């Protein structure tokens, strides 16, 4: 058991700071104060890409959560098989319980993979 819903309270904070961002960059687009005006726009744009940033690896987070539950929801069913000479078709099913395993550990080894190949472009 683990609240891991904080991370839902940030990804709101972004969300709503991007969506003004957006209206405070347009109102930012509508010769001293200039160069102010200037400045002030690439300003608006490296906070979004923070937040952007931080907002892909939170969601990458959620994900991994998200294939986490959805995980031990069935490793309690494979255990009900394993766990005598049940019908030919009770194996069935434990066989496509097996290939749907599979393919959250490809999942589980993609968000790895991202997490990795995103914290390796920042070097």
């Amino acid at each position: 058991f683990c609240k891991a819903q904080t991370i839902q309270r940030r990804l709101n904070e972004i969300e709503a700071a991007l969506r003004e961002l957006e209206a405070e960059g347009v109102k930012l687009e509508l010769e001293q104060q200039k160069k102010l005006w200037v400045g002030q726009l690439l300003q608006l744009v490296d906070k979004k890409n923070s937040l952007v940033a931080e907002e892909a690896e939170l969601m990458i987070t959620v994900q991994e959560l998200n294939l986490e539950e959805k995980q031990w929801q069935l490793d309690q069913e494979l255990r009900g098989y394993m766990n005598n000479l049940k019908t030919a078709a009770d194996r069935q099913a434990e066989d496509q319980v097996l290939r749907k395993l599979v393919d959250l550990v490809n999942q589980r080894d993609a968000l790895i993979r991202f997490q990795e190949e995103r914290r390796l472009s920042e070097l």
